[PDB]
């Protein structure tokens, strides 16, 4: 019907509900599902569907072995019915590659694929399910892109692209896309030192981006586009709740424009933060260490004052369980007058935490705020690995 | 499209013919089909659906391993077309967790489901595939509701929910809802001494629950609706003819204002009934200690009879079969003068009753009357234990 | 949208072109493929669907392990895209039972399915997926109908069932329907003695059957339906080419009005042909004595004339590979100025001719005429009975 | 919705993005995937699907055993949704038999498939999902066609087909269809001594198939049509870049109007060029003895100039790996001034290569035209052989 626009505010936040889970690891176990990780949820005028990057093999497949490696000519985003597990009988190939973005403009679907070898990959942008722009390596460096759902306004929909050393400063550019077509091109400007898988909603005209600071910052920068004007400002979340993963203890305060430094031994993990003044939560792992556990914790003012601290808690998977990368997401077409946050966490199951097993693939937990005080309980996985050996 | 209202009388019945049937534990022994239980049916303006609560495991998976085990993470409300039997890869999942109800009210359907802990759960109330409202526990002891249908009139959708002990009184609640929202709340009222697991159907403008009385009844404790003004009255089925389960040998005379106690070893299931004067029908288990066998039995007006006895009888499942849920709904968009009174029976496979498997899962049967005076058989589950083994 | 009417003529058909197969045996060793038998074809305005009675368990699952027996209460009418083999996952319950018919009447589609126990079997009639009525057995002897498709005209389908012993003088009626309510009952009327899977098509505004006289006849009876009025008259097919099976051979002249008898060991066949002065043609299996080769004879003036034998033949599956069931549709929605006539053959693997193994199922073919001079080949089954072994 | 045109021009092509790619020899080691060859793929208003023929069975099923042979009356066209794998779950049957082509027309798909013995096969043409012509062979030595996709304007889509031997001269003819009727057959004319397998595209108005000589060349076939006049030339390819496989070394000069011999050991295989001027491109196999590697060439003036040599390459696949069939194919309802070039390759494994297994199949890669300048790496198939023995 209609190019969608980001006029509504955000809903108030004050516990978290159960939207949608695919347990497909259980059921993976013996119905033939496809190996996947990197995943996300994205909305339309209709509802929701779940995306991700299939490993082009299914999880009790002999293909299964070895694919805890992130880059191969055989994955490709692919997507699903909100609740149903990917199997290769119920899943849309929306284009090939091993990083990938995806968003909906109101009217039709654009979605984003890189691939190729690490020195010369390229991106292909669809529309509508057609190709219609690609995009070759600027940098010679891993071409690469979000993870998880892009946003539109008015017809424009940015996208933050990274090209460059994972572990030093790189080349990142945020591309305004209308109907697949560049609009406009930017070099990231501001205070974020290093910027990737970038998790992003849009609330009030304004759109801002959680990232990974894979080289310097336990903090986690925030990019803010303006998608009218095509320009943008960057800087780190204020709070000293640091976010990000292998990160030191918070410490007396955060730092709103340098990384705050430290942890072991993994330099990041996407992440994501909803920032609305009193009205602000922040998810993290549980384990300052490894990727274990999941938490939301309500911070006020996080995005503006460096001794904001948390005041109150829900636990989304518990610290005995695997999480893994967590993104943002809106169903933008809800019938209410407010645009209400959700959010995903990704459960990674296999190596290299449960090396018993030749694989690595996981399974989904979606969940979407309320404004009342909702109780809660850990929604890990669920598998068993034992049978899998 | 329009709001269904409830302007039609039932439909005379004489004898019941078969609607549907979904062999899901004899497909299951090799197709790759989900664990389930608590089934039922709904339909809407073009058709009916199955619905049931899947444990996320097929049924020849490892993880079928334990699902005797009530509430979990892993389950959810899903839906599938109706004589289909549900697996991996053809059932929408409507809400999650492991209690819960769905109706369509003309326009679109409104699902509900309960998850959390024990002594911490809440219900979310979905519309048209998107989810509108959430309800948090009242009485800190698992939150839950009808395992069957719920109806709708002009809009408006009551349903029945219990929070509370289920060997003990309870705080039961009618909750009526209008595009997912709350329009009213009521506290249980009437002779009704405990609830569960409603069973409902509409017809003249009034609303009829046949319930569950876990605490004391054998006779089934009957809730009247009116979805108009919003009320509602409670007391029992008046009928000498008991049908809950685990119950003692009919008495002289039942009693409409309190429950009729005894039998062993098992406190209840859920059941049903159609009532409406000299064309009523009564459902339950043939054995009085187990769930097994199924019969149907017109009982003349044992809505307000104490004296009341069968004048005929159908046997739905034979007493050498395992039987289990049984509950009410109607195709309301059916082109006829009167609503025809429909029912289904879940027929439970495995733990307990057969503990030389790990697993716990049911078929379907579904039947619809006649005013026709039809033959019978039994329409048992049909899977050989044995080739599980 | 509208009523189909019969206001053309059939094509010319001088030689029979392949138009499906399914594989469902030799895919089914291997994939999920339910267990079927008595299959069909029946179109609608937008293309063609394959039919059969499942019997409730996929191919390579125990339960397929006595699936010789024709009827239980796991059996049902299952319709899926024309060209797959039938899964669990494409196909759709028509009805449920162990003998049916379906047609299309230009506006939606009626399916009737009967089951119930021998002395006691009920239809239920269904009309756009809903069930519209009921009909009791009214001799108590396996109440039983086509296995093949109805026909209608301006609405108005009839369908003929019969009720009684199969060895026997048995009670036929032919029950014309409109929008699934019965419009008229008529007791069967003529010189045909005994019928059984009638196999009907429309032309020029008249309905033929031919069918299977099980008691005595080797030469098939056939039925001539007025849809208009209401009437029909009945005989038997006059040549000497006689097509049920087991048969005698062909004698010097056949017999318009009673039973050729004689034949080892099968009391007879579901069987069909489509009769039309000149342009008639014959189908039936190569062997005389079991379901065994198919053939197809075009024979002129086979309706009216004793001495009539053939002038073409076309061998549709060589004598040795195992036949079945065949039986007429035709796209009466094609884009053509006559109706052109379509046959398939349901080829039978397993028991009785193939006790290396539990199980009983079959496979299809169909074909429809040409006025060209085609080459043809065998298409039997394929599959390989020692690798089920 | 109308009859397509082909008036617009070919876009510029510099470099090969890529498109789909199914991975279904990795995918169908453990879920059921049918076993094929000879793919292509076929575009239509609303997108772009893939195409095979199927030999009627799974990889991994017992009747895979023996799929090196190319003609049964297993084998069927099927169709199914870009980048998905085929299984029997998500693919529609086109048509049966062993040798095909189909395009869109703008309104409708036709489709043709032949099937038969040796010395009396058919091809039967669809349109829309309906059979509407067939067509006997004419010198009675397996009548066949293009394996990849026809082309069509203003309701005239040409095709060509080849009946008579493999290894000398056979009787080649050019039909044209609307709506599946025939509307005119032409004999082969010009300077080609044979034709098989053509690949076509159109641009300017023109339909240009670049075909495989069996008999005697190493260099292709060009053939020129006129889909107005209904009326063709042929010759060629011109350029010292031999192109089909089993060819010499590269001579100095080409030849336009005759073949060039030498090659060894195969006669040839299907393969396909855009001709455009200096915007021309050449695919070919790596080796020149066997079907491995994949390599684009590009070379102005290949249609026209002897001495024409490549400016640029793309590996598509490289030389350690299998490839196979090439083939042609546009989205010509892409939102664009220009018809921008798309090809596939078919990766072939097993027999006779890979002979540790009993079985033959494929898995596909397809790619469009970019005007960038794009990296690239090998799109190989993807699977261990190992994991199969
Ligand atoms: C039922 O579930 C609800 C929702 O999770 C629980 O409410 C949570 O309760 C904890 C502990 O009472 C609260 O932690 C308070 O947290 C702040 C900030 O972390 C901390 O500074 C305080 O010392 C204190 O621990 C948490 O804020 C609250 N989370 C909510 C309401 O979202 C409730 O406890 C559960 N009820 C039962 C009976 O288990
Ligand atoms: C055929 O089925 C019908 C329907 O169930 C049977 O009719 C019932 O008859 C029994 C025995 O007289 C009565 O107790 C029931 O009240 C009747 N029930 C209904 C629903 O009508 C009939 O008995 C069966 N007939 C045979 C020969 O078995
Ligand atoms: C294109 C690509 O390789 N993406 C990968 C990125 C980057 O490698 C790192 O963030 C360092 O840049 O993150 C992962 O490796 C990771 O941390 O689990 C997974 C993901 O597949
Ligand atoms: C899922 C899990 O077991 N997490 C555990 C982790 C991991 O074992 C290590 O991080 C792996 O190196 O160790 C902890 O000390 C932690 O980090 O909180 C306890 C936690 O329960
Ligand atoms: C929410 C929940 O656990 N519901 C369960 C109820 C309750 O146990 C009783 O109604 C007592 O409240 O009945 C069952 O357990 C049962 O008897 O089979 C099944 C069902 O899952
Ligand atoms: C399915 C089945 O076998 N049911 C039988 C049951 C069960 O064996 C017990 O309920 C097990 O506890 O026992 C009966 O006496 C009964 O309950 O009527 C007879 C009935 O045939
Ligand atoms: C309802 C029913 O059982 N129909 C069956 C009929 C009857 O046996 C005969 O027509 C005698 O009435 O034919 C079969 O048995 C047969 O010959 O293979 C198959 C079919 O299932
Ligand atoms: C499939 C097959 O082998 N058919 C053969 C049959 C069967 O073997 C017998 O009917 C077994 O009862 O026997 C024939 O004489 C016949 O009936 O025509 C020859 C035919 O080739
Ligand atoms: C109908 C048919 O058999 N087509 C086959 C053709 C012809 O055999 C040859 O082109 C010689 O005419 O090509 C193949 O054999 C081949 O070379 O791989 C495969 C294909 O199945
Ligand atoms: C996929 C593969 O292994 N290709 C190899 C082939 C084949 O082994 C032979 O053609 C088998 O006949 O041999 C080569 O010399 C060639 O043809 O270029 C090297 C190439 O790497
Ligand atoms: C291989 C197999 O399962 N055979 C079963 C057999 O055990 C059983 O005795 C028979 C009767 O039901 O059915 C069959
Ligand atoms: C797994 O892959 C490794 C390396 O590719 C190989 O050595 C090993 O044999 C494979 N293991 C299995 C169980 O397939
Ligand atoms: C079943 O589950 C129990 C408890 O988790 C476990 O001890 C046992 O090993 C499992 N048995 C099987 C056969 O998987
Ligand atoms: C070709 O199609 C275009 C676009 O619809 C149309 O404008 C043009 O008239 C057509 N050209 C011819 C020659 O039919
Ligand atoms: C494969 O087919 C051949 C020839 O039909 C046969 O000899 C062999 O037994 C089959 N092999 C297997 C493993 O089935
Ligand atoms: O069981 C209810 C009724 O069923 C019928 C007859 O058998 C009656 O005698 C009986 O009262
Ligand atoms: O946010 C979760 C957090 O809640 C509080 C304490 O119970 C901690 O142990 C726990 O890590
Ligand atoms: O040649 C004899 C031949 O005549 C004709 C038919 O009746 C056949 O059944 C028979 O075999
Ligand atoms: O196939 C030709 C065939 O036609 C018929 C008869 O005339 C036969 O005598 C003759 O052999
Ligand atoms: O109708 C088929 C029939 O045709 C004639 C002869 O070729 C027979 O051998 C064959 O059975
Ligand atoms: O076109 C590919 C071609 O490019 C040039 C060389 O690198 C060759 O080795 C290679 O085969
Ligand atoms: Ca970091
Ligand atoms: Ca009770
Ligand atoms: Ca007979
Ligand atoms: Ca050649």
């Amino acid at each position: 019907r209609t190019f969608l626009n980001l006029t509504k505010p955000l809903c108030e936040v004050n516990s978290w509900h159960i939207l949608s889970k695919d347990n497909a690891i259980r059921i993976g176990e013996d119905a033939h599902i496809l190996v996947t990780r990197e995943p996300y949820l994205s909305c339309d005028p209709q509802g929701c569907r779940m995306f991700a990057l299939s490993q082009g093999t299914t999880l009790r497949g002999r293909h299964a072995n070895g694919t805890i490696h992130d880059r191969s000519p055989f994955r490709a985003l692919i997507s699903w019915e909100m609740g149903q597990a990917p199997s290769p009988y119920n899943t849309r190939v929306e284009c090939i590659g091993w990083s990938s973005t995806s968003c909906h403009d109101g009217m039709s679907r654009m979605s984003i694929c890189m691939s190729g070898p690490n020195n010369n990959a390229s991106a292909v942008v669809w529309y509508g399910g057609r190709p219609i722009t690609e995009i070759p390596s600027w940098a010679g460096n891993i071409l690469r892109t979000q993870e998880s759902e892009c946003v539109c306004h008015k017809g424009v929909c940015p996208v933050v692209m990274t090209d460059g050393p994972a572990n030093n400063r790189a080349a990142t550019k945020i591309i305004y896309f209308k109907e697949g077509k560049i609009q406009k091109i930017e070099e990231l400007a501001g205070n974020a030192q290093h910027i990737e898988e970038c998790s992003c909603y849009g609330a009030g005209g304004v759109i801002k981006c959680i990232c990974r600071d894979n080289w310097k910052g336990a903090n986690r920068p925030v990019i803010t586009i303006d998608p009218e004007m095509m320009t943008h400002t960057s800087k780190y979340l204020c709070s000293k709740v640091l976010t990000d993963t292998s990160r030191p203890n918070d410490p007396t305060n955060g730092n709103c424009d340098a990384p705050i430094t430290g942890g072991s031994p993994d330099p990041g993990v996407k992440g994501f933060a909803f920032l609305d003044g009193e009205n602000s939560w922040l998810g993290r792992t549980i384990s300052k260490d490894s990727r274990s556990g999941y938490e939301m914790l309500k911070v006020p003012n996080a995005e503006t004052d460096i001794q904001s601290g948390p005041i109150s808690n829900q636990v989304i998977v518990n610290n005995q369980n695997w999480s893994g990368y967590s993104g943002a997401f809106i169903d933008y077409w809800a019938n209410k007058e407010c645009f209400n946050p959700c959010f995903y966490v990704e459960l990674i199951r296999g190596r290299p935490k449960e090396s018993s097993v030749l694989w690595t693939s996981n399974s989904i937990v979606a969940l979407c705020g309320s404004k009342k005080r909702l109780g809660s309980w850990s929604w890990h996985d669920g598998a068993e690995i034992i049978y899998f050996e």
